């Protein structure tokens, strides 16, 4: 509360270590599905049923240009690539593989990069 410091993280590298994830994300061999967004006019049902669209290269845009105040945006938006992904597409597809891979693979690099 006022005057009441809590002790916080170093959160100095924070920038650079989500771009290194998500550059990783980035070269997964199943991220094809993610790389870009998912085209709006060639896809029928994705604008209506998908609420908040995200992609790799939106959030790598995001990340390039400030527009995550904390890490905890930057892996919000992460997840809502999966997230929109698990809500469009059957588990049993290459998609929805795809998807789970990518989710499992993301959530590993960030225990492991910030959490102890
Ligand atoms: N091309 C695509 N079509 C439908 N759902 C997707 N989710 C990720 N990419 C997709």
């Amino acid at each position: 509360s006022m005057s009441v410091k809590k002790p916080k993280r170093d959160d100095s590298k924070d920038l650079a270590l989500c771009s290194m994830i998500l550059t990783e994300m980035e070269t997964h061999e199943d991220a094809w599905p993610f790389l870009l967004p998912v085209n709006l006019k060639l896809v029928p049902g994705y604008k209506k049923v998908i609420k908040k669209p995200m992609d790799f290269s939106t959030i790598r845009e995001k990340l390039s240009s400030g527009q995550y105040p904390n890490l905890e945006t930057f892996a919000l938006d992460v997840r809502l690539v999966f997230d929109n992904c698990e809500t469009f597409n059957e588990d049993d597809s290459d998609i929805g593989r795809a998807g789970h891979n990518m989710r499992k693979y993301f959530e590993k690099k960030w225990t492991d990069t910030f959490k102890v």
